[PDB]
C-alpha cells in the first residue's frame, strides 16, 4: 500500500523501468537511472511471510527473471510483467540492504559496478557485495527509509 | 494521450469525480454529471488484451469498486484510488456500449434511471439494461466515439 | 501492428486464403482450415474508431465483400483484395466474438455449421448464433486472445 | 496486530515473562522457558520504519533494558515495563535471525548457551552468534514464520 | 485415496480427457487444457509397488495407452479405458517429475512443446527432457503437491 | 506401515543399527551389514508429501544426522535417536534409488566403495553416484522392491 | 533383559494376551488370568525416561491401546501389536503401583472389580483406585517385585 | 552409573555436600544449594529392586541418616558416609518427585520451606507435601530428567 523508491546505495540511483513509462509493456528491463518521478515508484505484495511481488506503482506490473524460471542462471535479465506466479517471488531484506530472489541469487546492476551509469540494466546473480546493495526510501525524502512489508 | 469521456447513453450525462477536482482524494465518488470539462476527462490504459484501468486523465487515479474487493456485490460504490491491482481491472465494450468490471458485473447508475440527475453516484450492478449503457465519446465532440485501447 | 489467428470459436478452425498461398490473387475466397503457417496471419489497420481493415499478413491483401458493394446480400462471398476503400471495413468486436461489416451483417461460415469442414467458404450473413463466431489469438498460442486494435 | 511466539532458535524454547503472568509488574524480567501458552505470546508495534516496540500480548507492557537507558551495556537485563519511550526500541531482523536494540545491542540469553534452561534471563549483549538468533512464529505452529511488521 | 492434479511443469494446463466428461467412453483421447474442475481429477491405485493405474475420478476408467500393448511405439496416444491389465501399468515419478508407462516410454504433449494449446493430445514417447514433465497437485491448490502412492 | 530392508545396490548389505539391539540407545552408528534379522528393519513415517521419517522397526527410533542441524555438512554420521523434529526429515527416492535429506545431501556408505565392509558407517554427502544408491526390498524377499510410502 | 509377570494387585490374577499364544495376533486383546506360563511373561524396553514399551516376551508385541490413538477414550481395549511409536508409550510406576499411558490414562481391568474374573478385558480409564492397581514381580516368585527400569 | 542432579523442585536449588568438597568427611552435612558444579553430582547405586544407595560422584560416599539406624525419626540429618549397608538404602520415587527411606520417611529440607535458602540442612521427616519434592535431571541440563534406576 505504502510507495518507496528502490535506491542503489552505492550510487544513489534507483530502479527504473527502461523508458519510464506509467504503463510499460511487457518484458521492459529494468534499469537503474537518477531520476526521480512517481513512475519509477515501487509497491510491495506481501504473499508468504517474507516473500511477495516487487510492483511498479503506476502499471501494477511486478518484477520478474526474464522467462520466468524458478532457478534463473547468472545475468538473467530483471524485466516488469503483468503475471502472478511463485518464481516472481523476491523479499526485500532491510537489514543486510538487498534484494533477495525465491531461489537464492540478488538484484545487481549489470557489471557490479558502484556508480553504474543511468540505463545500466539490473541481472540476477548469486554474489554478494557493496555494489549489489538495495534500500528502500521515502518518494519525499531519498534519505528516509520506509518499512516497505507495511 | 488518448482522452475520452464517458457519456451515460441513455441520459447524456457523464461520469465525474464527485466535486470535479483535478486532484480528487482515494475514494471520492464517480457521479454522473451534465457539465464538461477537462476535469472529467478520462483515459484507459490496457493491461491484458480487454482488461485495464479506467483512469482520471487530471488525477492519475484509476476507477476502483470501493473496498478493492475482486467480486463486489450490487451497489457497490465506484471510486476513484491511487492504486493499481488487478480488482481495478475493467474492459470498455464499446460494441454493447457498457462498462464491465473483471468479476462480471458492470457500472449503473444508482437507482437505474435512464434519465438520472446530477451528482448520482454509481455502482457496481449484475443487470444488463437501456440504462446502464455508455459510450467513449471525444472530448471535443460529445457525438463522436473514440478507440479507447489506442 | 498487432498479429492474430483468425479463429472460428466453434470449431477451432482458422480463417485462410484458399490455396494458403502468401500471394493470393485478387478475389481469391476466404476458407476456414485448421491448418496453421504464417501465410493465415492477419492484421488490423485502424481507419476509423471501431472500423478498420482486416489485412492478410503475407501478401497485405485485405479482406472484402466479393464485388466491394457497401451494403452486399447474405452469402456475399468474402475475398482478398488489394484495394483499400470504405466497402471494405471492418470492426473486431472481440466482445460478442464476431466479425462485423460496416453495413452490419457477418462473416460465417456458409452453412452456418459449428463444425465446417476444410475448405468451407465464408461469407456474409445477418444473423447472429454459436456458429458466426470468431476469437482473435496469438501465432504462438492458439488459446491466448491478444488485442486486435494495437 | 500480528501474533506471534519469539522462539530461541538454537534451542527451541520461547521469550517469557518471569512467572507467566498476564500481567506481570514493571521491572519483570524476560525470561526463556520450553512453555507455550497465551502468556507468552508477542506483538510487535512499528515507530518509525524498522524499530518499534516488542509488546507482551497478554498485558500490553513492553519489552526494555532494565532502567531505560539509551545505550546500555552488556549484560543489562530485559525487562517488562509499561513505558513507551526510544530507549525501548527494537527491529526485528528477520533475515540474520536476531533482535537488535536501537543502540546496536542484540538480545542474548545470559551465558550464550545454545541449550539455557527454563527461566534463563535475556539481557543485552553485543555479540552475534548462533546462541543469539530469535525466529517468530505462529502461536499455532510453532515452526511457521510470521511476518511481524504487519 | 488420494485425489490430485495432473499438471503439465512447463505450461501448468492439466490432463483432462478430451471433452471434460464425467463419464467418457472408452478410447477417449487424453488432452492438455488449462481448466480446472471435478472432471480433471485424478487418483492413483498401486497394483506392484511402483506400478499401478491412473485413474480418471470421475469415471473410474484408466490411463491405457491405444490399442493396449505391452510395448507401444513412440507417438502411441493415451486413452481412457474401464480394463484393468497389465499393459495399463505406470509409476508416478514424483522426484524427477515424469510418468512412465511399464514398458519404459513416457507421457508426451503430442509435439513436445513447453506451451501445448488446450486439446493437445498425450502420446507414449521414449524422450526425457523439460517438456514431457509433470507433478501432481492438490485439486485445492494448484501448487501443492500430493502425494500420489497412498 | 509397511517394513522394509535398505540395501545398499552395489554391495547388497544393509543399513543396521551399529549393534543389532532392538532398543539400541541414542546416537547409535548407522553402519552397513550383510546380515538380515528383525532388528535391521525399518519403516517410513511418512509427514509431508515425500518428506517423513526413516523409522528403526525394532525401537521407533528415526534416523538423524549427528548433531540434528538443518544443514549438515558432509561426512556428517547418521545415527538414530527418538526425537522428532524437522532437521531429521528424509525422502525415500526409488526411482532413482537414493536416500535424500531436507537439505538435499544423500546417505552414502562413508568411503564411497561398491563393496563396503560390514560396520561400514553411514554418512551425509552431496555427490551422487553408483556407491550411494539404495533399494527397499522385502524382509522375505530381499530382491523384491516394495513401496516404502504406505 | 528383565522379565517379569504383571500381577493385578487385588486379586492376583495376570495380564496374559487373550488365547495365551507365544505369537498372539496384531490387536490381540489382553486379559486378566490366573495362570502363569512363559506366554504371558512381559518386558519393559525404556524409550524416554520413564516412558516406554511393554513388550511381551514370547512375541516382541508390544501393548497398544487398541487403535494406536494419541488420547484414547476410557474404556478403550489394550492390544498387543508389532509397531512402536509414540502412542504405545506406557510407564510402570511401581510407588503408586499402576501402568500410566503417555496421555494419562491407566490400564484398569474392565469393569473394575477387585475380583476380575478369568477373560476379563483390560481397558484404559482415567480413575485412579485400589482395582486398577498393579505390581511387577518375578516370574519365578509371584510375590517378588522386580525393577522392571533396566 | 547414570550421573543426574538432585533438584528441589519447588525451589529449584540442589541437594550438596556442605561446603561442597570432592572428598566431604564422614557425616558431613547433606544442604540446598543454588550453585550447580561437579561436586553436587549423584548416582544411584541398585540394590534391591527400588532400594539403593545415593552415591555422590565426586567422593563416593552415599547417603545416610545420621548415625546409621534402621528407623531415624522425624528431624534426624541427612550426611554423607563412606559405609554401604541396608541402613543407608533409599529409593528415587520419580513418579511421586520423592526420596523415601527404606524406614517410611522422606528427605527435607529442614523446617519444609517451599524456598529455603543456601545452607538449608536437609532432615529425614515422614510428611508428604510440595516442599520435600524432588526430581533428578541431567548434569547438562537442569530441566531434562533423567532415569537414575540404569
Ligand atoms: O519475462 C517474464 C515472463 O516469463 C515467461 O514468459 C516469457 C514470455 O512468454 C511469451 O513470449 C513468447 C512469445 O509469445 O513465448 C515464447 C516462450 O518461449 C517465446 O518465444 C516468447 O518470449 C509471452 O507471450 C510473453 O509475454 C512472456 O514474457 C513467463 O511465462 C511469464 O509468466 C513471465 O514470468
Ligand atoms: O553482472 C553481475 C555481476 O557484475 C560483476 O561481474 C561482471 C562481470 O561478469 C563476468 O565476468 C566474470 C567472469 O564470468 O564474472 C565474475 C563476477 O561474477 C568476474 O569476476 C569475472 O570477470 C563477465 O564476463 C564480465 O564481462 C563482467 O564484467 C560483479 O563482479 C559480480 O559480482 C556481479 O555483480
Ligand atoms: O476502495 C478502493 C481501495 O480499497 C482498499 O483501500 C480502502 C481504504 O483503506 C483505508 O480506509 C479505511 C481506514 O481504515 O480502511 C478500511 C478498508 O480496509 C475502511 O474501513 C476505511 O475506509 C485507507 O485509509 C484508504 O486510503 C483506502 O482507500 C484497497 O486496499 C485499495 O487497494 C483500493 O482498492
Ligand atoms: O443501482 C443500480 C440498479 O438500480 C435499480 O435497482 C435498484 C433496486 O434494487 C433493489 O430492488 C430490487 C431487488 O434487487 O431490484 C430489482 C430491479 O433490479 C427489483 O425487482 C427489486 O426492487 C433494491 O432493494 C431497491 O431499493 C432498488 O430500487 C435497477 O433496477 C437495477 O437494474 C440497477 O440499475
Ligand atoms: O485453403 C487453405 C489451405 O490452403 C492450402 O491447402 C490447400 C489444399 O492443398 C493440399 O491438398 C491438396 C493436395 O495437394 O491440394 C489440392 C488443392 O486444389 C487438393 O486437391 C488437395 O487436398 C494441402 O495438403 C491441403 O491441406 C489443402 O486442403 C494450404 O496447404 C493449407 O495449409 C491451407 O492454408
Ligand atoms: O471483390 C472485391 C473488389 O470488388 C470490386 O472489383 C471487382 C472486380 O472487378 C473487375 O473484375 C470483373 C471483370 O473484369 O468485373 C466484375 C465486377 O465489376 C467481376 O465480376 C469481374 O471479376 C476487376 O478486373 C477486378 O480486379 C475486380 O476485383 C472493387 O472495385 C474492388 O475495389 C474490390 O472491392
Ligand atoms: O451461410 C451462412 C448461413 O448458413 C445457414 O443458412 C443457410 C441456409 O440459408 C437459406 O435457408 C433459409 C431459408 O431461406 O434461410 C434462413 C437463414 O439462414 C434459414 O433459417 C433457412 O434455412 C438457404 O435457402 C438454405 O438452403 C441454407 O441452408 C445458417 O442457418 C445461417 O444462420 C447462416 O449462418
Ligand atoms: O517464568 C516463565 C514460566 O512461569 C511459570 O512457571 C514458573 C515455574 O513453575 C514451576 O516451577 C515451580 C515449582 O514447580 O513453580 C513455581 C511457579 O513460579 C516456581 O517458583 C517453581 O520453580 C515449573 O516447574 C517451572 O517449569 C517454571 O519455571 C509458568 O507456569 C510457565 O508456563 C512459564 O511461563
Ligand atoms: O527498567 C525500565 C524502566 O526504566 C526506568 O524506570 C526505572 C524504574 O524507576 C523507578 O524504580 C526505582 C524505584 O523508585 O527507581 C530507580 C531508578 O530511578 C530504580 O532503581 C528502582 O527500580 C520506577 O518507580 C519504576 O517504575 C521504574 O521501573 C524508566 O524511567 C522507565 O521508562 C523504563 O524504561
Ligand atoms: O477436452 C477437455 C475440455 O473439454 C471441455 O471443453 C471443450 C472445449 O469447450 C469449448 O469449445 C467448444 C465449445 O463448447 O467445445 C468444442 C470441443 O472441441 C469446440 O468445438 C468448441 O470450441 C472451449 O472453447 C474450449 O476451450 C474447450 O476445449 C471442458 O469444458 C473443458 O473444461 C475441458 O475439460
Ligand atoms: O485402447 C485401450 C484398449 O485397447 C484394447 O482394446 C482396443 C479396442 O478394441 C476394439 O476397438 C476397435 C474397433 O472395434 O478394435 C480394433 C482393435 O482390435 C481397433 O482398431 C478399434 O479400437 C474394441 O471395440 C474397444 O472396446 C477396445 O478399446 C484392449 O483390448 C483394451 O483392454 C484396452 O487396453
Ligand atoms: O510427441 C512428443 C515428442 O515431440 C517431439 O518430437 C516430435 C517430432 O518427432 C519426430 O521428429 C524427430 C525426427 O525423427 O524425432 C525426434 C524425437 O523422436 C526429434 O528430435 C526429431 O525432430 C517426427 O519425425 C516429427 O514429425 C515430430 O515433430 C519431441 O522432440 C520429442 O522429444 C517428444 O516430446
Ligand atoms: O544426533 C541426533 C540429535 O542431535 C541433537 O542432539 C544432540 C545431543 O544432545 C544432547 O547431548 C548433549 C549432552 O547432553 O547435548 C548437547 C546438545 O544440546 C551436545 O553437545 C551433547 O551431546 C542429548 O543428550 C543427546 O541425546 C543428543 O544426541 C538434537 O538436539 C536431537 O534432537 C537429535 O536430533
Ligand atoms: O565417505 C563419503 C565419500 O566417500 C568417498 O569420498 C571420500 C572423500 O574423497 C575425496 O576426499 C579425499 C581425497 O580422496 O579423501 C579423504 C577423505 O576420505 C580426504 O582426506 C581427501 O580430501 C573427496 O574430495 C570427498 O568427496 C570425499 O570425502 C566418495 O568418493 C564420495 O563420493 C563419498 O561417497
Ligand atoms: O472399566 C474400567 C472402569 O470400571 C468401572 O466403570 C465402569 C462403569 O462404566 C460405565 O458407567 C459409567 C456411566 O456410563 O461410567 C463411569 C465411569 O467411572 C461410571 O461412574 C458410570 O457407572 C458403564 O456403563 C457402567 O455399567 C460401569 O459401572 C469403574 O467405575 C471405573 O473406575 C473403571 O475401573
Ligand atoms: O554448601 C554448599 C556450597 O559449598 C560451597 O560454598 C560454601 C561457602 O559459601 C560461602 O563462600 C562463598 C563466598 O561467600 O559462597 C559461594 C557459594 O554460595 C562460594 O562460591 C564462595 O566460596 C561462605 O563464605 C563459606 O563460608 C562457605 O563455606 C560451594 O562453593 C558452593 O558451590 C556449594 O556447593
Ligand atoms: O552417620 C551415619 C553413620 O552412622 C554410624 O556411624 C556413626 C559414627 O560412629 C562413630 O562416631 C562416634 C564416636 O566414635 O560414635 C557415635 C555414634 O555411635 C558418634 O556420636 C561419634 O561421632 C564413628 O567414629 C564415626 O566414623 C561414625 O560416623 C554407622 O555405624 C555408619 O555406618 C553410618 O551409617
Ligand atoms: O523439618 C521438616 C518439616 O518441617 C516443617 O515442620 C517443622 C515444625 O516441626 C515441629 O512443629 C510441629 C509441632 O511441634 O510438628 C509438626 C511437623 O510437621 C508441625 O505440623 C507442627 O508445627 C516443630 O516443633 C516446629 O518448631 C517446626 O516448625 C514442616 O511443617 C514439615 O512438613 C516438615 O517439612
Ligand atoms: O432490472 C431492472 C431494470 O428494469 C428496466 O430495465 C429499467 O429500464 C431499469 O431502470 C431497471 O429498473
Ligand atoms: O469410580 C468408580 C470406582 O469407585 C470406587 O473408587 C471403587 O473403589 C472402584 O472399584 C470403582 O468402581
Ligand atoms: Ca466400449
Amino acid at each position: 500500500m505504502t510507495t518507496f523508491l528502490i535506491k542503489h546505495k552505492a550510487s544513489g540511483k534507483f530502479l527504473h523501468p527502461k523508458g519510464g513509462s506509467s504503463n510499460p509493456a511487457n518484458d521492459t528491463n529494468l534499469v537503474l537511472h537518477s531520476d526521480i518521478h512517481e513512475r519509477m515508484y515501487f509497491q510491495f505484495d506481501v504473499v508468504d511471510e517474507r516473500w511477495g511481488y516487487i510492483k511498479h506503482a503506476a502499471s501494477g506490473k511486478i518484477v520478474h527473471p526474464l522467462g520466468g524460471k524458478a532457478d534463473p542462471p547468472n545475468e538473467t535479465k530483471l524485466v516488469l510483467h503483468q503475471d502472478r506466479h511463485d518464481r516472481a517471488l523476491f523479499a526485500m531484506d532491510f537489514f543486510n540492504d538487498n534484494i533477495i530472489h525465491k531461489a537464492g541469487k540478488y538484484i545487481h546492476p549489470k557489471g557490479g559496478s558502484t556508480n553504474p551509469p543511468n540505463e545500466t540494466l539490473t541481472v540476477m546473480h548469486g554474489d554478494k557485495h557493496k555494489a549489489m546493495e538495495f534500500i528502500f526510501v521515502s518518494p519525499k525524502d531519498k534519505d528516509k527509509r520506509v518499512l516497505v512489508y507495511v
